[PDB]
């Protein structure tokens, strides 16, 4: 009975001020029964070592905005 | 306009080179007739990756599925 806000000005602020994260050229959020929602990006990250470093701070960023689910494609 | 023939998708995304493992294979219906497909793969390395995620995403369109979001594991 509850609708859940999303901050798309901050979540897609954060997940560009990730260190290695040069662009995010796709986000896209949808929601199911039981306020959960989903998510993927396509992100432009400066090489591989980043980004399997970081792709753990993307999620931790994601969940801090009520979103639990997500996939997560680099290009390098 | 093209059905999704499962096992062969499965199959086929299996044996692009230097995919090691596809886990989460997810096909998402969307409002506006929209069918989208996530997955999470297993790759050699990053070099690899980078050479077959066109492969990977010309694959899904082959199986009728147009948006695609691959979460990879070097």
């Amino acid at each position: 009975t509850v609708p859940k806000q999303i901050d798309i000005r901050n979540l897609i602020k954060e997940l560009r001020n990730v260190e290695g994260v040069e662009e995010v050229h796709e986000l896209h959020v949808w929601q199911l029964a039981g306020s959960r929602i989903i998510a993927t990006a396509h992100i432009k990250c400066e090489d591989p070592t980043s980004y399997m470093e970081v792709a753990k701070t993307i999620k931790d960023v994601f969940h801090n905005h009520g979103i639990h689910a997500t996939t997560i494609q680099p290009e390098f």
